[PDB]
Formats: structure tokens, C-alpha cells, sequence
């Protein structure tokens, strides 16, 4: 639950900028729709 016990040192999110976070942590948070 708590304490990541050290691993990625960022869990699964850690906005660093507006060009990086939108590629390493984001990685398309949505699914494939294609209407």
C-alpha cells in the first residue's frame, strides 16, 4: 500500500516538465478509441 520501498524513485508519476512528463510518465493514460 504505502512505502514504495525504493524502486523507480518516482512510483508512476513525477511531473518534471511539460515535454518530458508528457512522454515518460504519461505514455497515453487513455485507451485506443479512434472514432
Amino acid at each position: 500500500e504505502h512505502k514504495h520501498s525504493d524502486e523507480s524513485t518516482s512510483e508512476s508519476f513525477e511531473s518534471i516538465a511539460d515535454n518530458n512528463d508528457d512522454s515518460y510518465f504519461q505514455r497515453k493514460p487513455k485507451l485506443t478509441e479512434a472514432p
